[PDB]
Order: structure tokens, then C-alpha cells, then sequence
């Protein structure tokens, strides 16, 4: 499952952007919005779910207890 909100990677290869990180931004008709950033730079491109694979997100502790 991929939300928005959720880091992914461009697994296309045929592909502009294909091993590159972006960030998805909304859910388009079924497709993610990815947005990419370079500290200013900039370009929002929607690709499908497929075209997809999610990336790991930073590395919290988390832990529950009874």
C-alpha cells in the first residue's frame, strides 16, 4: 500500500527519473503524484502505482509493552 505522504522510487527504466527518490504527493485517478526535490528545484510528475516501489522512511524506535 502507498499513500500520500510516502517516499517512493521510479522503478521504470525507460524512464527519466527511473532510480530516483520522489515523494507522493496525492493519489491522481489511481495514479501517484511524485514530486521531486532538489532544494529548489522542482517537478511534480504523476506515475502510476506500478511505475512505483516504496522506499523506506527514516529509522524510528518504536516499541509497545503489556
Amino acid at each position: 500500500m502507498i499513500f500520500p505522504g510516502a517516499t517512493v522510487r521510479v522503478t521504470n527504466v525507460d524512464d527519466t527519473y527511473y532510480r530516483f527518490e520522489g515523494l507522493v504527493q496525492r493519489v491522481s485517478d489511481g495514479k501517484a503524484a511524485v514530486l521531486f526535490e532538489n532544494g529548489n528545484w522542482d517537478k511534480l510528475v504523476t506515475f502510476r502505482l506500478s511505475e512505483l516501489e516504496a522506499v523506506k522512511p527514516i529509522l524510528e524506535h518504536h516499541h509497545h509493552h503489556h
